[PDB]
């Protein structure tokens, strides 16, 4: 009998969920309906069974369905059932009038919004207005945890309503000149009703694709953490800025991005201290049931990936709805974990406005129509449980109507109204730090030459790709800025080349050169930092997190690196929707850089692009910046430049992997001490050598690594009468210095555009409709030189490759 | 209180046993791990018994996760089958495991001694996946199933054609990269059974697990055809997909939780997938803290209650009991199984790597780790299941195998009218009222199919139901027609009802459907499977390519919601739709349905994105196409489904042109024509327009033509025509130039379009139409809106503004 209450108890916590009165609508029928009476007074801590079971009804079979047994760590899962197995406080009627009136300041603004302006229905909370008031529990108990700001994400559904009722946007600022407005950022302070603390409150700017800001959102609270020190990179561990992010159900379940971004939750290099969710789950999507969105019981299973907990509560019990809202943000404080609400709630209305729900959802629409608002309901719930009065109810259908006047009354008033060189002891001391190891640290055998070379790159000259990129970092660090740099195996680099990060031979301790550079000689701090994580094996939220990570420190130097540039179509929608365009769509600016390792090699068509053509498709005028360096100097500067010019705007770089071992691409101290970012470069033999321009008959203009295939063909024939010019910088093309360049060659009768890509690939699909229109006296006559249109970035065959690279060279040069 | 602890330890160990278990074959974790026992407890069974069936069960070799599964079914099923004393494998068994191994290591050998830059394909530490994958296979024919279909990343692929496809030496290196992303396909003939079964390998690019959608669509079109699955008479799904994982990418791709989300959907499910992890604890140079935040690679799996067995990778045959059950589970239930196999890469990620570098712990262990096929032989020594003599054959077995490869391969070495009849078309209209008897249909929706009966005997037929009449007319000629995306049973626009639901019961109703049965009563061979998919697009894209790879004579059109979320799936269409066919010989059927047009509702509700499309393009990889009547659109989806030609199409559709009431078709369209690339004004080739009045040409696509038209017919503008490109690629050079030769006196011609000046037809159509056709188009100018670094601005008063600025440029 003892034992059978053990496995009593068990169930009500592993499976009470199951039985929970969680749907307003109670749609599913078959819910509820599918020891001993005796046993009841029997003492089984020694409590009766009768108790026992009261507190299990109560915790688990009531308005909250709490998942948590799934959690691995013991301390976590009694932390939740010491808080939910217990006989807790009924709210004072000041908290219960608070929870009242927030739920009447977000009926109140529906019944306006929809009132007064057209086509607002797709915007409408009606059914799930208590999301308003849980929001507010959130954001409270943060405030009372003392912490420093919640920074909300959010689809478009309640959005001005959070702007007024949560953010505390005015009406005046929110309906001035007024659909842009439900994707733009905002900034707020959060003051206590009951408490003496206040809290900055954010949202941030999102576009239309569902759940595609959660990683940026993530990245951007990361930023801040870092900033505040608090925190994976702070002297406190409170995380003080907190990730509220909400969702809907069917987005929630069937979006890739949701697990990515939960993969991310405890990272060392993504970690925010855990994410309050909250899923506006109003059971439907569009016109789908959720029985064609997800393959699981609840939509938010996902979450139990990471073994958050998870609490399903009934939309239309706000008291349950603030509890459990408050109970997530102290389990959030002591675990730095996500936790997961699922608010069960309905859709009042259409999905929009060619919408009548009961075409395709007639069941739903038919009960939904018997629904009275959770407003009313809680207004009747508590003058039947006798916490208010007739006189105290009839006040708060007072303080709506009060609420809904002075919304339409504020509109009524509102409708009547730089150089980057360095010192050559600043790149000697970059050199020095990669051999001032700890003391006892083991270099592993292959590294220790590759920090010895760097020192003598540093005072001899031959400066190759991979150290001018740290030469770069470093002495930006020394500046005092703040450099992150993440990607796959980023540490080390895809091509062994980087070694950011050595490891200790015997110990496994990481050791980080660039961070030497973050105290001056003197020994104060220069309040840089260097940052250099691994990533997930993930696209979407890393480029995510790291376009975030730049919103949320304009300062930072923040680039992600692709394994090669081949992989980052896996992250189209965050380069789509916010890299290329956040800045004209909401004033939004990032100064993101995006490394993407491209050139035909013979390795195959996904170890060969980056899609160069399809970034400059997505530029217009101020963009982005899209370069392609051919030197380790020029791409020094192209960073420090990028950095140090004060302007907010991404970068994306073409990046080598074979010409980062190129003995010919290497560069002189004098072209980092004593020279600027070159937007076009021409061949060293005219502007430091004997060649002759006035001898050029043929132009071949080009970019990247093919430039080294075409100067070593022109110096075996002794081609005096053909001159190879690089375009460096893509994108804004440099019109100014590629006019000057060519006027210095004038006896040339064709030019050509040389690359490797396809000619529906690379720079020729722009270049070859924009050159002859910017620069007519220059480039009228423009041909092609290149693989054939390909409908992958190359062909399988090595073989295949290395024919199609000997044609280009030798047409070129035909 | 001693008999409720004992409770209390079995529920421990069933719940949490797994955290015990010596799963990891190199023992990195190093912190990881009496008088009651001869006790009687209530089945009456000693405690010393209960704890050795508990430690055996779920902290030996094999840690079992399945409590958090909702079943209490399948919880008891699992429970039974692993708290048992289970037979020890017969000596026969044990030594085809060895055989197995055997096999699989030499192939490694050879694979590393003979070629040069292999290193990366290597399967050294992770061959007992081999004797695994074969027991999947062998329990698979072992119920009689007709299928296995895998999809893998690279590593072990071409171990995996040889010792589980069965593909010989000889056609597996000959003209020896793109081996390790080729589909194949082959028979398995049980060892110790009288069954054989299927045994296929679906193509895939580098991105690691993109191809896990494609599979399970692949899998689904062969269980509709077998007439097995949800849309078939038996509920067997006798076709299985047998999907391989790493244990980084199973971790970090969101299209994983997308792939697991479909498993049980009516429109997706496969009755579940076998996953096998092949855990080798590291991912390039990452460990996996830097990987995951969940205690396993598979935690993702539990998203859908799916069981999940971390085995042990140097202990084949807990390896092949593991894969055994997992295959019974899945026919018991439908619901997919993980096994995560923990082993370890034994060298490097590729050939420069030194992998002590940055894993120089983890190495060091490994460095001391002999194979498990060494192993195997060695533990099968010690337990005293062979002899000396069957270790040194067992070990000349080895030598046989690695001998016949290296001599297999050196003696290689040494050697169409789309027209229907109108009694087609009002077929398809009466099939619309003829509802079952007692059905209830919604007061808006009845109007739908009345007005469907209307236009099918009197004409003035809208887009929705000109598609309706292409995807009918090819159901009644016997075609299985496949359409799906968001909402698409009803339509985002309210346009569709293809499935219609009953206003009381909620039974659903599809009208196409009748014409799957032939007017005598016989059936056509055709069928209509629409259904509403989940809000994914990277999955649901996947597993509609998926499905025409799987039945090439399928109709398969996905359904964007807005054209402007179909960037969720650009991996799909960069590594499968638009390359899959130069690359690996792999044809796709695939109708990608994307809603495009201006009309003021931001950049998120605006574009398709053609510029990109149209980049993708090389001559007959796709064909992309942007028709402006109801009429045009019903022959270019009958072309399509009756061409005979395996290639994707790419269209862009309306969304307020679908209700434009200049925008329909008369009965002759459809009974009388076919598909028309280019077309000119109807006043030119029906009116009494002419055509040697025109100096300008204006050269168009889409919607835009009825704003263009209307401004004409305004002004009466006999000096300009209009004409539309209805085929955007392959341009249809013909058919232009034979056009515009009968406009003799035109003096200036211009694109014009809706779309940025960086967007739409024009960044490759500016380049092409004047080196395709340099004595029609030498100075074509355009006539479109800004370049812009969005799809459109976010104001639908800027929109208007934009719209009549390019309408008074064209008339200007
Ligand atoms: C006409 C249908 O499309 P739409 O209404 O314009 C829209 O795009 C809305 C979001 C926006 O545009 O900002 C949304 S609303 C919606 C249903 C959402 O369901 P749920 O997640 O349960 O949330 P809800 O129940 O609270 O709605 C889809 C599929 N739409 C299109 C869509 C598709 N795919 C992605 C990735 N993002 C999208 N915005
Ligand atoms: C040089 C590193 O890149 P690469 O080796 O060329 C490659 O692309 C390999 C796959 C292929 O190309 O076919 C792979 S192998 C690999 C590590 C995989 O780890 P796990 O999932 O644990 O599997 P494993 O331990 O069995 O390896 C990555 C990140 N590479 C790049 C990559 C990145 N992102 C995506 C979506 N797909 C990829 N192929
Ligand atoms: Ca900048
Ligand atoms: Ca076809
Ligand atoms: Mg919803
Ligand atoms: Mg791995």
């Amino acid at each position: 009998k003892n034992a059978r209450v053990i496995e009593l108890i068990a169930a009500y916590r592993n499976r009470g969920h199951l039985m929970a009165d969680i749907d307003p609508l109670r749609l599913d029928n078959t819910r509820f309906r599918s020891l001993t009476l005796w046993d009841l007074d029997r003492e089984f801590q020694r409590k009766k069974l009768r108790d026992i079971l009261s507190v299990l009804r109560d915790a688990y079979c009531r308005h909250v369905g709490v998942e948590y047994t799934h959690i691995l760590e013991p301390e976590q899962q009694r932390w939740i059932q010491e808080r939910v197995e217990t006989k807790h406080d009924k709210p004072t009627v000041a908290e219960q009038k608070y929870i009242l009136s927030k739920l009447n300041a977000a009926e109140a603004f529906e019944t306006f919004l929809q009132t007064k302006y057209v086509g607002q229905k797709r915007f409408s909370l009606e059914g799930a207005e208590t999301v308003i008031p849980m929001m507010d529990a959130v954001i409270d108990q943060c405030a009372e945890h003392g912490l420093d700001e919640v920074v909300i994400a959010m689809p478009h559904r309640g959005r001005l309503n959070v702007l007024a009722n949560i953010v505390g946007k005015p009406y005046s600022q929110i309906f001035s000149e007024f659909d842009v407005k439900y994707h733009l950022g905002a900034t707020g302070t959060y003051i206590q009703m009951f408490g003496d603390n206040d809290i900055e409150v954010s949202l941030t700017a999102n576009p239309s694709h569902l759940e595609a800001v959660d990683p940026v959102l993530e990245g951007l609270v990361r930023a801040k953490q870092d900033l505040l020190d608090t925190g994976e990179e702070g002297s406190d561990n409170r995380f003080s800025v907190v990730p509220l992010m909400l969702h809907g159900d069917a987005a929630f379940a069937g979006q890739g991005v949701v697990a990515e971004t939960l993969n991310l939750a405890l990272l060392r290099g993504y970690r925010t201290g855990g994410t309050i969710h909250i899923v506006v789950n109003n059971q439907i999507g569009f016109t789908t049931a959720p029985t064609d969105s997800r393959s699981s019981e609840y939509c938010t299973d996902v979450a139990k990936m990471i073994g958050a907990p998870i609490f399903h509560v009934n939309g239309d019990d706000p008291e349950a709805c603030a509890w459990v809202a408050r109970l997530a943000v102290d389990f959030r404080q002591a675990f730095k974990k996500d936790v997961v609400i699922d608010m069960l709630c309905y859709r009042r209305r259409g999905h929009n406005e060619g919408d009548d729900p009961s075409m395709t959802q007639p069941y739903m629409y038919d009960v939904i129509d018997t629904k009275r608002g959770s407003r009313k309901a809680y207004t009747e719930a508590l003058i039947g449980r006798g916490d208010i009065s007739m006189k105290e109810a009839e006040d708060a259908l007072r303080d709506y109507q009060g609420q809904l006047e002075r919304v339409f009354n504020e509109v009524r008033e509102l409708e009547k109204h730089l150089a980057t060189a360095v010192d050559k002891a600043m790149l000697q001391r970059i050199g020095d730090a990669h051999l001032a190891l700890p003391e006892g640290f083991t270099v592993h055998p292959r590294v220790r030459p590759v920090l010895e070379k760097r020192r003598e790159m540093a005072y001899e000259g031959r400066i190759d790709w991979a150290f001018a990129e740290l030469l770069a970092l470093g002495s930006l660090i020394a500046e005092g800025k703040l450099v992150r740099l993440s990607g796959q195996d980023t540490q080390r680099g895809t091509f062994t080349q980087r070694h950011a990060v050595i490891v200790d031979r015997k110990t496994g301790e990481e050791f980080t050169p660039l961070q030497l550079l973050a105290t001056n000689p003197d020994g104060t701090p220069t309040g840089g930092k260097f940052l250099v994580y691994n990533s997930a094996l993930s696209e979407f939220a890393a480029v995510g997190f790291e376009y975030g990570y730049s919103v949320g420190n304009p300062d930072a130097m923040v680039l992600w690196e692709a394994q090669f540039g081949d992989f980052v179509n896996g992250a189209q929608s965050i380069i789509d929707e916010f890299i290329s365009s956040g800045e004209a769509k909401w004033g939004q600016l990032s100064d993101v850089v995006l490394l993407l390792p491209h050139g035909h090699e013979g390795q195959g068509p996904d170890h060969t692009s980056g899609r160069i053509e399809r970034f400059l498709q997505l530029w217009a005028e101020g963009s982005m910046t899209i370069a392609m360096p051919s030197t380790p100097a020029n791409y020094f500067h192209l960073l420090r430049r990028h950095g140090k010019d004060g302007i907010q705007r991404p970068l994306i770089v073409f990046t080598p992997k074979s010409m980062l071992r190129n003995k010919a691409a290497v560069s002189d101290i004098r072209d980092f001490t004593e020279s600027k970012f070159r937007s076009v470069l021409e061949e060293p033999m005219y502007t430091d050598g004997e060649g002759d321009r006035n001898k050029v008959t043929r132009l071949l203009l080009t970019s990247g690594k093919i430039y080294y295939e075409l100067a070593a063909r022109k110096a075996k024939e002794n081609r005096e009468d053909v001159a190879i010019v690089r375009i460096e910088q893509l994108a804004p093309l440099p019109r100014r210095r590629l006019a000057e360049t060519l006027d210095r060659y004038p006896n040339v009768k064709e030019k050509f555009w040389v690359q490797e890509e396809p000619a529906n690939q690379g720079a020729w699909p722009s270049f070859g409709l924009t050159l002859p229109e910017i620069l007519p006296d220059h480039f009228t006559g423009l041909k092609r030189i290149s693989r054939r249109a390909m409908s992958a970035p190359s062909s399988g065959s090595s073989k295949v490759h290395a024919v199609e690279q000997q044609e280009i060279l030798d047409t070129a040069f035909g």
